[PDB]
């Protein structure tokens, strides 16, 4: 049910979770394309991951990648050079390694809980997230940044 | 051959590389994919974008080859070159030159000016047969030719 629910949100809100497995190669890709400061529209960025991605998951589509970076887009994580032409997308300079975009990312996903209801623990989120038990302080530190300061 | 052996070790002597006719036409369509709607790439990302597609057509690819390849675009004044502070260059294809057409005339026009610089005399056919793999781009070449050779 829990599970359910929260991919639901995510979905609804034009983003997309694709399973841990496959969530960390699209963002280690995106890291790929973006971590030196290129500048790409939606079209390059998508091209460049998708094509790479979708050897090993089949699942990889224009649709799904492009959720993934909208994922990244709602949480702020880009730079946009806006164009009369398509509009290009930078990595901001915090976010060019993975730890940190992965803390941004899993932060929204965290507050898309949030907003809709939903009452997730830090096992539960590395479960969710990860597939593992290894993320639970990482989880339990996106958590409280996200409410009052002690 | 003797000419063409002198012509390819001039142009690799440069750190640029011609793959052959058909793999080099996929390259820069590959190339073009990338930078045709204005994205500014590093040669890093831009290698990979390139080598990501091009290799599994063509397994003798290799991310050193390809970035001799965007080197002769370079050398070629192919490119809007952007730097931010430490950030890696960022390459723009130039908007003049984001069709297959106008990008194979800038190239094939370096490939023609190292020739010269190299001292090599190569007729309109040859260069045909050597850029292309056929006698369907003789008038391509002339025009050139007579571009790089005489002022309008
Ligand atoms: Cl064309
Ligand atoms: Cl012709
Ligand atoms: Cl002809
Ligand atoms: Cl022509
Ligand atoms: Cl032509
Ligand atoms: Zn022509």
């Amino acid at each position: 049910q829990l599970s359910s629910n929260l991919w639901a949100a995510v979905r609804a809100r034009g983003c997309q979770f694709l399973g841990p497995a496959m969530q960390e190669e699209a963002l280690k890709l995106v890291l790929l394309a973006l971590e030196d400061g290129s500048a790409l529209s939606r079209k390059v960025l998508v091209l460049f991951v998708v094509q790479r991605l979708e050897p090993r998951f089949p699942q990889a589509s224009k649709t799904s990648i492009g959720h993934v970076v909208q994922l990244l887009y709602r949480a702020s994580c880009f730079k946009v050079t806006k164009r009369d032409d398509s509009s290009l997308m930078q990595l901001k300079e915090e976010f060019r390694t993975y730890e940190a975009l992965r803390r941004e990312h899993d932060s929204q996903i965290v507050q898309i809980a949030m907003e809709a209801g939903l009452r997730i623990a830090p096992d539960q989120w590395s479960s969710l997230l990860y597939g593992d038990q290894s993320h639970k302080s990482h989880m339990q530190s996106i958590i409280d940044k996200l409410q009052t300061p002690a």
